[PDB]
């Protein structure tokens, strides 16, 4: 058993609600909340944006000493640092971002990251401003993760249109 609630479970292991996944973090803490990073950890805009803003800055303080000593991440790839006041853990995820050309086959690697953690707190990877259609990263998704995993979709619309349109 887990504190996470209101969600409707997709699979054996993929849940999702509509709800702000900052606002979830606040209110769940769990031990793992996935970032929606770029390879710089400079967390501008979207899921990162507003995660680090929850934070106070503190997440991009601490992102901008991990690229200092260890230079960028992979597109795909991932990094594990501090929750702060949201979770005990951040997995930063770079997801292929299409407003840049990147190859959406990676959107798999991106997933496999999950599957080092047996529990998350999560958005679609790839979606909103990183420009993939949100559809397909839920069945990525899916057909990607084995550890449980509980979804964060912010629009409501779109939270409707994944669960209606869900094979
Ligand atoms: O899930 C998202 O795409 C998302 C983007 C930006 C943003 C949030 C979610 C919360 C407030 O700021």
């Amino acid at each position: 058993v887990n504190s996470f609630s209101g969600y409707l479970k997709l699979t054996d292991n993929v849940y999702i609600k509509n709800a702000d996944i900052v606002e979830e973090a606040k209110k769940v803490k769990p031990t793992v909340v996935v970032n929606a990073a770029n390879v710089y950890l400079k967390h501008g805009g979207g899921v990162a944006g507003a995660l680090n803003k929850a934070t106070n800055n503190a997440m991009q303080v601490e992102s901008d000493d991990y690229i200092a000593t260890n230079g960028p991440l992979k597109v795909g790839g991932s990094c594990v640092l501090s929750g702060h006041n949201l979770a005990k853990h951040c997995l930063h995820v770079v997801g292929p971002n299409v407003n840049k050309g990147e190859d959406i086959q990676l959107l798999k690697s991106a997933y496999e990251n999950f599957n080092q953690h047996e529990v998350l707190l999560a958005p679609l990877l790839s979606a909103g401003i990183f420009g993939a259609d949100p559809i397909h990263s839920l069945r990525v998704c899916v057909d990607t993760v084995r550890t449980n995993v509980y979804l964060a979709v912010f629009d409501k619309n779109l939270y409707d249109k994944l669960v209606s349109s869900f094979l």
